[PDB]
Order: structure tokens, then C-alpha cells, then sequence
DNA sequence: ATGGGTCCT
DNA sequence: AGGACCC
């Protein structure tokens, strides 16, 4: 059965949150800085050549007028992120989060409910909200076209409510599955929306120029495909399944070749509350157990505040010089909210298991994670 | 990379 | 405990 899926993608999310917090930056080029990176910037800085994940050096030699705000503490972005997800869940309860600033909603039942409430007179009547991908002609007698247009109307109500209630702008894409909704949502940006009618689906998938542009094909898989002479979407569509299975294994080969044809039967999953929560810090050097204990403690204090459901597992992640980790359960008496001294004790034991402290060492990342929430 | 997340093997 | 993916 055919679905109607919406993908919602907030405009320059962290920069939006900082611009709302400080409107002295609303008319100025703004970048959100983490360590030496400009992780995102407003469309005003984008005009001046500043790009996402750009070295703070290169970004200011491109835009010497660039205003920088520190975005290392994710507290406020995470809080707004969940306010958006909760707002969407009011439209339809099955909302899938993808990072902090994207959501998928399955609108199929909502669409069918709205259509069922329309008298035969007003079927034609039905109008698109926003862009139609590839300027495709609408056929109002095609029930798939009608359902996708009602999806576009719902998407515009969602964007409006996000603006009215939270002060946030964003893009939306409406299509028959998640892959296609996520691909089409970014066609017109910022703060616009697009719907994909089914006869334009080939056009959308062949508009991609790099195989890594398909969501689900990442860094290592694209390296593999390139090693095999596979560069375009069509190369992948037409490559031998049997060779592809041999090279990538049956699961990945079968999944990505389907994705190459625009086919994606994966359900929208209700994300609900998070499965883990972690605090990280990166640095040039940690060369000391005395320093490492201080580092881990600060991460612990942040997480304990977030805690206040309970985690039943704790893990510690390091990066030397890639990631290594050690985890263990959290003792029952400790799950019962001075928790600090027995938890740091647990974590240093994990640290000592992974790091030989009697021999020199050099860390560039420490991360503590709470998981296995009950 | 930064500072987070998800699921699968 | 690690891999792969996503933002
Ligand atoms: N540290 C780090 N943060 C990221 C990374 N990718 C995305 N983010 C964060 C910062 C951004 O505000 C947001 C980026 O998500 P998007 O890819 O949707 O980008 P953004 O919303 O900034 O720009 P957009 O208008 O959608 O093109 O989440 C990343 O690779 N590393
Ligand atoms: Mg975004
Ligand atoms: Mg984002």
C-alpha cells in the first residue's frame, strides 16, 4: 500500500537557536563554533562563502566580518530539538528523529482521514502547498497525486505551527517513502517545501551526482563502490548484484541497490525517548591519569544533571593519538537517586583497563555514555 | 574533525 | 566492543 511521508529539515539549526537567543546576530553573518570548526552558519554567512564544517581559519579569511558563537554545549539545541519532535507528534504520533534537526512523519492515515471527509464536489478544489518537484503537471484524477497534495497541505500546517509556536523555520519534502521525502525536501531551501509526484522519481534520483549523496551510502561504502568503477546512480542500478553481494555482503548490496532505484520500504519508526545520552570532550593531549580523572568527572557532572528513567549501563570511550570503549553495568545501590565517588571509581577502573597508566599515553578524546535505560 | 545519535554483527 | 550509518 502506498504511503505519504514527510521529511522536515530545520534551516541552519544551531545558528537559528543562537539567533533566537541573541537577535543582535539576526542581521549579521553568524557561525557556530566547536573547537576549531564552524559547524554551521546562517544563510547570511553562506552567501559570503562560509561552509558547514569549515576551519575557523578558512571561514574568517573568506568572511573577516564573521561573528562566532560557541556551540560546544549542546544543551539548548537538544532542548529545542525535542520541542520540534513533540510538536510534530501532535499531528501524528509516529515521528522518527534523524539527528537533532530532522524528523520523518508517516502521514498516510491523516491523509486518508482528510480525504474521507471531503465531499466529492471538493476533490478538485485540492491544491498543492509549495513546490512540485520538476514543475510536474498535477493530475487531479490520479488518487496518488491527490494524496501527495493533501500531504503537502499537512506539511505546510506543520511548518506554520513550528514557526508560530517555536519561532523556527525549516524545509519539508513530501513523497512516497523516506528516502525520496529526504531527497526532495532539500530541493528548494531555506524555509520552503517540495512534493514529489511519482512520474518524477527517476528525475530526482538521477539528479544526484555522487553515490554518497544517497542516504544510507556513507564514507566507507562509497569508497568500496568507487574501487569497483561505480560512480553514478545509474552505474549502481545496473551493476551485477552477484558481484555487489560478494563485495559488500548480501545485506548492504541488496539494500543499496534498491536505494539506487529510489525504492525504500523502511517504516517510519516512533523514536520516543532517547536510547542513550553521552557527553564528549576533545583536546590536543591528555597525558595523565590525574588529568583524565578531572576530565571524566566534568563529563559525569553534566550527565548526572541530564539524568535527573535510569541508566543501567555506563561506558567510557577514548581516542588515542580510532575509538576504544569499555562498559559495565551500574550497581543497583548506585541506581537510586553522593553518587559521584563510586561512579568515578567505576569509570577509572574502566579507564585503567583500556589505558596502561604505567606506560606513557596520549588521548585526544574522552566520552562518557549512559545507556540501557529502564 | 566536532558533539552528538541510531542499529547491526 | 566494534562497525556502519545519520545529523
Ligand atoms: N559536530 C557536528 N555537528 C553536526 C554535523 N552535522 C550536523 N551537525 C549539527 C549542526 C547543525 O546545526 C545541524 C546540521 O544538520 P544539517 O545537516 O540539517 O545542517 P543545518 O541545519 O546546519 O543546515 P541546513 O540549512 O539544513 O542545510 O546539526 C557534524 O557532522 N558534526
Ligand atoms: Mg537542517
Ligand atoms: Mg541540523
Amino acid at each position: 500500500s502506498s504511503r505519504v511521508i514527510v521529511h522536515v529539515d530545520l534551516d541552519c539549526f544551531y545558528a537559528q537557536v543562537e539567533m533566537i537567543s541573541n537577535p543582535e546576530l539576526k542581521d549579521k553573518p553568524l557561525g557556530v563554533q566547536q573547537k576549531y570548526l564552524v559547524v554551521t552558519c546562517n544563510y547570511e554567512a553562506r552567501k559570503l562563502g562560509v561552509k558547514k564544517l569549515m576551519n575557523v581559519r578558512d571561514a574568517k579569511e573568506k568572511c573577516p566580518q564573521l561573528v562566532l558563537v560557541n556551540g560546544e554545549d549542546l544543551t539548548r539545541y537538544r532542548e529545542m530539538s525535542y520541542k520540534v519532535t513533540e510538536l510534530l507528534e501532535e499531528f501524528s504520533p509516529v515521528v522518527e528523529r534523524l539527528g537533532f534537526d530532522e524528523n520523518f512523519v508517516d502521514l498516510t492515515e491523516m491523509v486518508e482521514k482528510r480525504l474521507q471527509q471531503l465531499q466529492s464536489d471538493e476533490l478538485s478544489a485540492v491544491t498543492v502547498s509549495g513546490h512540485v518537484y520538476n514543475n510536474q503537471s498535477i493530475n487531479l484524477l490520479d488518487v496518488l497525486h491527490i494524496r501527495l497534495l493533501v500531504g503537502s497541505q499537512i506539511a505546510a500546517e506543520m511548518r506554520e505551527a513550528m514557526y508560530n509556536q517555536l519561532g523556527l523555520t525549516g524545509c519539508a519534502g513530501v513523497a512516497s517513502n523516506k528516502l525520496l521525502a529526504k531527497l526532495v525536501s532539500g530541493v528548494f531551501k531555506p524555509n520552503q517545501q517540495t512534493v514529489l509526484l511519482p512520474e518524477s522519481c527517476q528525475h530526482l534520483i538521477h539528479s544526484l551526482n555522487h553515490i554518497k549523496e544517497i542516504p544510507g551510502i556513507g564514507y566507507k561504502t562509497a569508497k568500496c563502490l568507487e574501487a569497483l568503477g561505480i560512480n553514478s546512480v545509474r552505474d549502481l542500478q545496473t551493476f551485477s548484484p552477484k558481484i555487489l553481494e560478494k563485495e559488500l555482503g548480501i545485506s548492504v548490496a541488496q539494500r543499496i541497490q534498491k536505494l539506487s532505484f529510489g525504492e525504500d520500504n523502511s517504516p517510519v519508526i516512533l523514536s520516543g525517548p532517547p536510547q542513550s545520552f553521552s557527553e564528549e570532550d576533545s583536546f590536543k593531549k591528555c597525558s595523565s591519569e590525574v588529568e583524565a580523572k578531572n576530565k571524566i568527572e566534568e563529563l559525569l557532572a553534566s550527565l548526572l544533571n541530564r539524568v535527573c528513567r535510569k541508566p543501567h549501563t555506563v561506558r567510557l570511550i577514548i581516542r588515542r593519538y580510532g575509538r576504544e570503549s569499555r562498559q559495565c553495568p551500574i550497581p543497583s545501590h548506585v541506581i537510586q537517586k553522593d553518587v559521584m565517588t563510586p561512579m568515578v571509581d567505576i569509570l577509572m577502573k574502566l579507564f585503567r583497563n583500556m589505558v596502561n597508566v604505567k606506560m606513557p599515553f596520549h588521548l585526544t578524546l574522552l566520552s562518557v555514555c549512559f545507556c540501557n535505560l529502564k
